[PDB]
């Protein structure tokens, strides 16, 4: 029931949320993507288990808008921030692209919450999936 921050980790797979829900995505690989993403939103992995430090982030994203942020964060939503990643317009709701964003992360079993800033006065982006990097 670990789940590994090296390989990708299905951001529908998510074991706690708030303010978001899930469709059928059109990215390459099927399953679905969380959507309808607003500031203050956010979505929780239990037991994300880091083996080396990791240095980055990947994250499949679409926006239709003018985006927001993706902060990284351990324990709650207020948890401390290890990182982050600015999310602009894609295109579309469905036009992927993978960012990249710098974070610090420490060996440790973690609770991962990737909480969604921006403005409250459009939905914000799409996420399918996310990976970390050593
Ligand atoms: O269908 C499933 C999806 O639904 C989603 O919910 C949406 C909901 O958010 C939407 O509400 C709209 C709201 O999105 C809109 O906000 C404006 C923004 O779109 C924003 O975007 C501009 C963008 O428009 C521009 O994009 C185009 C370009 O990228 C393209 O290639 O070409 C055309 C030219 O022909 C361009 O126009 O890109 C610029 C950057 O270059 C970007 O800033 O701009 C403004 C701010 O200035 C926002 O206000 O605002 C509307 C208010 O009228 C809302 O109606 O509603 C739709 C349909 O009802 C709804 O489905 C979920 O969030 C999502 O998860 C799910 O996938
Ligand atoms: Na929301
Ligand atoms: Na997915």
């Amino acid at each position: 029931d670990l789940k590994n921050p090296y390989e990708r980790i299905q951001a529908e797979a998510y074991d706690a949320m708030s303010g978001i829900q899930t469709e059928g995505t059109d990215d390459d690989g099927g399953g679905d993507n969380i959507g309808w993403i607003n500031d203050g939103d956010w979505v929780k992995y239990e037991r994300v288990h880091f083996e080396r430090d990791a240095s980055s982030i990947e994250v499949r994203v679409a926006s239709d808008t003018p985006g927001g942020r993706i902060e990284i964060r351990t324990g709650s939503p207020t948890g401390t921030l290890l990182g982050d990643v600015q999310v602009p317009n894609t295109g579309g709701w469905q036009q992927w692209q993978t960012v990249t964003g710098n974070v610090q992360i420490q060996p440790g079993t973690y609770d991962v919450y990737l909480v969604f800033k921006g403005s409250p006065e459009y939905d914000l982006m799409n996420v399918n999936w996310f990976v970390f990097r050593a």
